[PDB]
């Protein structure tokens, strides 16, 4: 990990950093 943080207001970064919808 590089960045500890995440992705959009709606998303988030995953096992891989990947920006999903959380939900």
């Amino acid at each position: 990990e590089n960045f500890a943080a995440g992705c959009a207001t709606g998303y988030q970064r995953t096992a891989d950093g990947r920006c999903k919808p959380t939900f």
